[PDB]
């Protein structure tokens, strides 16, 4: 099957309990940007509330954070990089009472700290250039 289009945007509702799975494989071919970011937005518009962004610049870090009335706010960044330049990665983002907790290939990378309550998200936008599988949020 092909790959999604990318930028890829997906209406969602997100509670606790809720997992996003996000499966692609990265390409080291971007200058100054990222390879690969996720952003979470309160509403189906780009100029909305990101609760949760994550950014991945291959062999460097992982950066995350949200953009709160317009800001981007405290910066997270993880050197632990689990992302490979044309391998294929599982990315998992389950919402918890408190936190995102970030999971790459089957590792617990990060845990996010709410700042905007994920009840409050609605879309959820995958783009740079990732080879991009499937994006789903499952609950049970
Ligand atoms: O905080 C996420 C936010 O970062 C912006 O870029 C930052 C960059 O991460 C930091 O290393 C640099 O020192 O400052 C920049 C602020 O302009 C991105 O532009 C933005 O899209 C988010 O990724």
């Amino acid at each position: 099957m092909s790959f999604l289009t990318v930028p890829y945007k997906l209406p969602v509702s997100l509670s606790v309990g809720s997992c996003v799975i996000i499966k692609g494989t990265l390409i080291d071919s971007s200058i100054n940007e990222p390879q690969l970011q996720v952003d979470f937005y309160t509403e189906m518009n780009e100029d909305s509330e990101i609760a949760f962004h994550l950014n991945v610049r291959l062999g460097r870090r992982v950066v995350m954070n949200s953009r709160e009335f317009g800001i981007w706010m405290l910066e997270e960044n993880l050197h632990y990089v689990p992302f490979e330049d044309g391998k294929p990665f599982d990315l998992r983002i389950y919402v918890c009472l408190n936190e995102y907790e970030v999971k790459v290939n089957g590792e617990y990378i990060y845990a996010f700290v709410h700042r905007i309550p994920p009840s409050y998200v609605k879309m959820i936008q995958v783009w740079r250039d990732v080879s991009l599988d499937s994006v789903l949020v499952n609950n049970g």
